[PDB]
């Protein structure tokens, strides 16, 4: 009933402010595409691109920001009843997870006690170009959801009623009126930025009181005590502003920005924190150790650290010894704060070193003394309250708020040494084989004299590596998380970093990760960390720790989504016995996205489909573009998000999922190379395919949205292989087709059924016995579900070249095929079967998808094909009657007057449509 | 069933902490107490007096800190049981007001529009020394009175409710392990700053919400349209840091820096606001004056105002218009702010006047046209939004947030126009004839040629009478109300202030109100009235407004209760005539306060009780103190505050109260004078009064508690006749006497019936019809409920000399023949018979008064009595075993070891279980 309600008042509008006529034309549209929902008829299609296509410049935007904002309205319309049907619900949370290890797992309290106290879960936010949505319209969707959810409450006045509907009302119309393209490019700092937003408006106070749960959970299994407020439980780390793969435009001075911008917003943050403790700390009772420190504090007036703040140092009573020592903390806080907008403005503070807080130490030491004093003054209660909640954020925040990784191409730093070793004349380190460039940089390593010569001649590219380790060396090292290695391939790669770490001057170096991003990387994966493990100067480097990447978007751009899902399997559970032999604590770093195809999907399935025995309470996943939106765009979304992450985690380690039977195993080793062979066949063994891709899809059109500040193509010269992952997804997902997400799974089940009639019923056995491979087929069913081939064949038939659109036609018939097959070894008869309310909220959502689709469409050919001419119709905007001032929102287009804007908006609202960009 | 859950949680709390033996010691005062209150024995009382005075200086505190928060908590419960109950009773106002006035009343919808634009309620905030509460505490009551309205949802999880459970815990520790005694007085800036919390807090956003209900409530009767954002339905002035009246300590400087400091708040928040505004109005559609001065803005880089918030200004983007003239209004208001503090921190600014906001037509200027740019682009509906809202605080509140009262006393202005007659050896102005003052000053203020001379001798009151002058001469005339004149008697006062107002330069000077505190003031006061109009120069200053207050504080302390009531009435009632004869209109302000005593009482009674064509949609009434936090301390209770202003105000305009019949007119002025004489005896003509006063109640302890900046004397000399009629009624209402309400009334009735058996019949006749006499003689019937004699005979006993005593057992028979007499004029057999809410909670109340009651006289004894004989207990506490870091809280008591924090305690306690201090 919901959508209901927000669809009528968003129409309502549209008529009120546009005439009813084109509330007319948005409403059969809606209906013809319905009738092609309903029976199948493919000639409704056409109709209604017949139509679509003689609008106005005007009236063509407005139809397609009209479809747009009602496809949104109805994805908030979803999310406030999803988060109704969850309340009334009084997949598990964490305080079921652990009365079910100790009831059913028959595990003790203390042992899941102990567990927790082990784990960390690290949710690295990156600022992946997959986010439309300018902030402005995000926050009045917050709006929206919110006078939505007070409106359906069970008790309220008619008044209350009335007044919430009548801002409804104008909060839709405000969204409307607002131009929802983004006009140009965010930088990197705004991307950063616009992520902080979430740590600060959700995250920030969110943690605690996760954790709180997590005490009230410990308490209902017999756990006498809270959760240690030294536990990282869960923590926050960002590539914002680390990230350079592949993006120039990420400099060393970005990176050195974002780093004192992070400490800045974090003093803040405290300083709020703090202050309000202030008041609240009222009790005059103390333990000695501080009672002294207090004394010192308030008769020095504050220890000289301000001056600002002075106001308040000579009216505090003497009898508030809590107030004097955060006053202190205080007055520190706003030093770290000035200290770090100054280092930001001009590289150098007045500000000293010891008037402000430089360690995450420095920092604990008068809190904890807080704490320790009001419990030996027996009022734990009290310490248990506010002074709580912010000892765990100290604790998960630190000084920085976040840690920043960075990450770099492989080839970039093979660059940089081969550089050094031709002017230095020893050679050319890039012609040198593997294992000789292992014993060079071996050599090096444990060598004590300096190599990288200041002399040193340099490309643009040299230098941007060399500089990104300059600004890591002078700035402090809790502000940085590891360097990952992009195209990471073999030991090579990471002994290559480790030494221009060293030889660049970062006096306390940040660890090596490697990210295995490829197929054949992923094999040669364990191969790879094996050989480094054995390594005498690299062992006493890492001291028992090491941690790994794997690349979700990549690997499945590789080989088929079956293969990389299973090879990035295998290369966990390998990775695992290595480290295990060894003695290294593997910390596996997971680079899953938004979308299926990337390692989609529900995060505690997402979690259980991973190999036993390989997370262990320390596991790393990224949060990429507008998954941070999904997961912490509200505070209960927050709370869920932390809720699902650790919970899974928890349970995933103390109850591991079934290994793989040696059957099963087999049959995936088998299906994988068939299916790898299929998928490649079509994507890489065929010279006509990157011809039919980037016209049958709108590939060539995603930088338009102008999302991030990555040009989303590596170089122009060119080809597929250097597209990346992100519009490689979008593209197939607008045409709603989703080739790469099944491409190669039907030949697999078609190659191991015809193999022997037998493994039908092992397929059969392994979708219910086994989690990894459950999950995978579920994923795919979800997909299919939101897949339309008919919509392929309508821009293949408007946008392919005749010889090709065979070819089309042809690959539409491997989507009917691996559907088919799908269903079988699931045992599902439907699509979406065994899962109501999302096959319903399709039902409704799929007119509008359909019509952009066919707007869409029409609107690539019209730009495309000049001769394709339409009879214009007249306009339906009472707004633009006679001669357009919406029109020139855009100054200079490439396009035509309102077609490019027409086709943004196309894209943006299939994206809704689908609730995922790419 | 809330007070159950709160005070059994406070005891779990106090056995924790201090140990088993001193909870029960808690508990068996109290049924003690419940013993002597079921039945009256009055031997419980002296039995408990024992156990209390032999308590150790660590548990006597102790003891008297748990009655005390217990107390609270009872109180906090009921405020929680009231709001659940009205909100059930949702499920008068101002929309059934709104309908009632149509339907009932019969006037036409557009009648009640127009009344409601021409209405204006302001409502003075004043610092009179009534709220013993630390905000440190109040802060805490907020949070237990949230956690505890939470914890009783419908909706909620058990986990949920587990937390709020273990929040409510500590939050009540929190309160009790602080200190409850302000252990200094304050400054009139910490007065003031105190009372502007509640303007930020609830008052700012609370403003708009209620008036946006006024909308809604238009449209319920069928307006359609707005209540016009100009419109000033009500308006918030104040008192802290300009009533000077008995205050040496508000200076000149205190009412600059209080000046300054408000500017200064008012603007920080309009940047709150406005930053909040530009993130909404991201709309590119606006009219071409608002494009036109936007592009000025662009161009110019914000056109030179600030150089702050320059990041922002390379930030805007062209086709955001309105974020453009919004963020010149913040960066303007930047400048406001600033250069106010440069203003306050020092002489000058180097910020221009018009480099910041100087009028408030100024800073209407670009809203305005933002609210008339949107409707001109249709979308009115956006505008009616966020924009609706800050106008409307814009014309509430302006630059200064609230206007300042100026008030000084009536002598205070004839001692510095003496002196000046005396220097030029005119005369001695102070021993001329009233009607010569009039004549000499209105020569004067004819006059071109100054008066006041450069060398002339003051004193250091002169030099703060002139001083004062002098600031409101410099700062700019918006920041101020009137001036008000204390003590007013003739039209010389007025003339008087109009005159050195002048003298000293005031610019555009301020209205002066005169305040008319006593008996035979205003009874000559429509008199003085007539005599200020009349007169040619004094007409055409006031150009036909005239503003006089009305005090109910000091008008009872000089009458008694029924006889100041009454000449209270008569006094607006005859003012109005003479007002209308002579075109003017008359607004007044009425002086309350929190106890009956002074004007207390039900908001829409007492407004109620006011004579028939004396309000008229214009009004001030002054909200004292403690009363404040009655009023505005929650959102619900902002909101239900300026309910029933507005609804009591509108309705009395249109749909006025009865005039009384002439029969009831002559009774009321005959019983007046028989309750004035027999008041008078008692007070006045007694000369042993005085020494039973000071003994029989601890009003002279009242200054201990510093509450306010005030001497609650003004100066020693004089005897009661100084005392200030806060501590005065402070006294009585301790002690549980209530002497001032009720003296008087018993005699005046009593005359009435023996002087005419019919008049009893005459007497009930007035109380069923007359809303005037009833309200009386029902808030007469509250105290009366709160009101218990062998209290105030158990004080005569341990303190009162034995010459006084059976003077008091004299006044204990007046005390029951009154409460007999009314009850018979009341149609009630028994006390608070119709009010069964108030009365229950009453019920649980009592005991721990009662104990506070016995606490209090002995506390009193052991303090004056030094061979006051006691034999001490063990300790109590746990906490305190063998030689008490508690008592040490007192830097130096005057009296015994913990005797004077026990006082206090005991002060505090039972003012909160009277709910009023005085």
């Amino acid at each position: 009933e919901y959508d209901a309600l927000l669809v009528d008042r968003f129409l309502n509008i549209l008529q009120d402010l546009h005439g009813p006529s084109l509330r007319e034309f948005v409403q059969e549209c809606y209906e013809v595409s319905a009738d092609y929902e309903g029976k199948g008829d493919t000639t409704k299609l056409g109709e209604l691109g017949a139509k679509l296509t003689g609008l106005a410049p005007a009236d063509a935007i407005l139809v397609a920001s009209s479809i747009l904002h009602m496809l949104n309205l109805a994805n908030l319309a979803e999310e406030v009843q999803i988060a109704h049907r969850r309340r009334n619900s009084k997949e598990s949370d964490i305080e079921e997870t652990l009365k079910r290890l100790v009831s059913e797992v028959g595990k003790s309290p203390e042992e899941v006690f102990e567990a927790l106290k082990n784990q960390t879960v690290d949710l690295v936010f990156t600022a992946h170009p997959t986010q439309s949505a300018r902030r402005s319209l995000l926050q009045k969707n917050a709006r929206i959801r919110n006078c939505l959810t007070q409106l359906n409450a069970k008790d309220i006045t008619d008044d209350d009623k009335q007044e919430l509907d009548e801002a409804l009302q104008r909060e839709i119309q405000a969204a409307f009126r607002t131009d929802e393209i983004r006009r140009a490019q965010p930088t990197p700092q705004d991307e950063m930025r616009y992520g902080m937003s979430y740590i600060h408006e959700t995250v920030w106070k969110g943690v605690p009181k996760f954790l709180r749960r997590v005490d009230t959970a410990l308490k209902n299994i017999g756990i006498n005590e809270r959760l240690p407020y030294n536990v990282s439980l869960i923590r926050f780390s960002s590539w914002m502003g680390g990230d350079r793969d592949g993006n120039p435009r990420v400099t060393p001075e970005v990176t050195r920005d974002v780093c004192l911008l992070a400490r800045m917003m974090a003093a803040n943050l405290y300083i709020d924190q703090i202050e309000e403790l202030m008041f609240e700390l009222s009790m005059w009772r103390c333990n000695d150790e501080l009672r002294v420190r207090a004394e010192e504090l308030h008769s020095s007036s504050g220890s000289k650290v301000t001056k600002y703040y002075i106001e308040f140092w000579k009216q505090i009573p003497p009898n508030e010894p809590y107030r004097v020592i955060l006053g202190h903390v205080r007055d520190k806080l706003y030093n770290t704060r000035e200290r770090a907008r100054h280092l930001l403005a001009s590289g150098v503070s007045e500000i000293s070193a010891e008037s402000s807080f430089t360690s995450i130490e420095e920092f604990l030491e008068p809190l904890e003394l807080c704490y320790k004093s009001l419990c030996d003054c027996g009022d734990k209660a009290i310490a248990d309250g506010s002074l709580l909640d912010l000892l765990r954020q100290v604790f998960t925040f630190g000084l920085s708020l976040v840690k920043l990784d960075i990450r770099q191409e492989s080839e970039r730093h093979t660059d940089v040494i081969d550089a050094i070793t031709t002017h230095l004349g020893i050679g050319s380190y890039r012609e040198w084989s593997e294992d000789k460039r292992q014993e060079w940089l071996l050599s090096e390593l444990r060598g004590k004299r300096p190599l990288l010569p200041p002399d040193l001649p340099q490309t643009e590219e040299i230098a941007d590596v060399i500089g990104a380790f300059h600004v890591l060396a002078e700035l402090p090292p809790d502000s940085f998380g590891p360097y990952i290695i992009s195209m990471a391939t073999a030991p090579s790669d990471v002994l290559a970093v480790e030494l221009l770490q060293r030889e660049c001057g970062v006096r306390q170096p940040l660890p090596v990760v490697p990210l295995f991003e490829r197929l054949a990387d992923l094999q040669s994966a364990p191969a790879s960390v094996e050989r480094l493990f054995s390594v005498d100067w690299y062992m006493d480097r890492i001291k028992g720790k090491q941690q790994v990447m794997v690349g979700y978007s990549d690997s499945g751009k590789d080989a088929g989504r079956l293969s990389a899902a299973w090879q990035l399997y295998r290369a966990q559970e390998e990775m695992a016995q290595v480290a295990k032999r060894y003695g290294v604590k593997l910390t596996l770093f997971h680079g899953r996205g938004g979308t299926v195809g990337r390692g989609g999907g529900p995060t505690h399935l997402a979690i259980l489909s991973q190999p036993p025995d390989t997370i262990n309470g320390s596991i790393r996943v990224t949060v990429q573009g507008e998954v941070i939106e999904f997961c912490f765009g509200e505070e209960h979304l927050c709370f869920q998000t932390l809720q699902r992450f650790t919970a899974a985690t928890l349970e995933h380690g103390m109850h591991p999922p079934v290994s793989p039977k040696p059957e099963w195993r087999k049959l995936m080793d088998e299906m994988a190379v068939v299916a790898t062979e299929e998928y490649r066949s079509v994507v890489v063994k065929e010279a006509r395919f990157v011809e039919y891709f980037r016209s049958a899809t709108p590939e060539t059109e995603y930088g338009r949205m102008n999302i991030g500040s990555r040009p989303a193509k590596r170089r122009p010269g060119g080809g597929i292989t250097t597209l990346r992952a992100i519009p490689w997804i979008f593209s197939w997902t607008q045409t709603r087709f989703h080739l790469p997400v099944w491409l190669g799974v039907g030949a697999a089940f078609k190659f191991a059924i015809d193999k022997d009639v037998r493994n039908f019923q092992v397929l059969k056995e392994m979708y219910n016995e086994w989690p990894f491979f459950r999950v995978t087929l579920d994923l795919l069913e979800m997909v299919f579900a939101k897949g339309d081939p008919g919509i392929a064949g309508l821009y293949d038939e408007l946008l392919v070249a005749e010889e090709l659109k065979p070819f089309g036609k042809q690959l539409r018939d491997k989507y009917v095929e691996t559907q088919q097959l799908l269903l079988q070894i699931a045992g599902h008869k439907d699509i979406l079967e065994g899962d109501p309310f999302l096959k319903q909220g399709l039902v409704l959502r799929n007119p509008y998808i359909t019509t952009l689709n066919v707007f869409q469409a029409y609107t690539l050919k019209r730009i495309r094909d000049p001769n394709f001419k339409v009879t214009p119709q007249p306009p339906l905007s009472k707004e633009f009657a006679d001669e357009a001032g919406l029109v020139k929102l855009n100054p200079a287009s490439e396009y035509p007057p309102g077609l490019e804007d027409t086709l943004i908006l196309t894209m943006k609202g299939i994206a809704a449509g689908m609730q995922n960009t790419g």
